[PDB]
Order: C-alpha cells, then structure tokens, then sequence
C-alpha cells in the first residue's frame, strides 16, 4: 500500500 495525493492506494 502507498499513499497518493491524498488517498491510501493497495
């Protein structure tokens, strides 16, 4: 899992 902009993306 990563964090883009503002949203947790798995």
């Amino acid at each position: 899992c990563h964090w883009e902009g503002n949203k947790l993306v798995c």
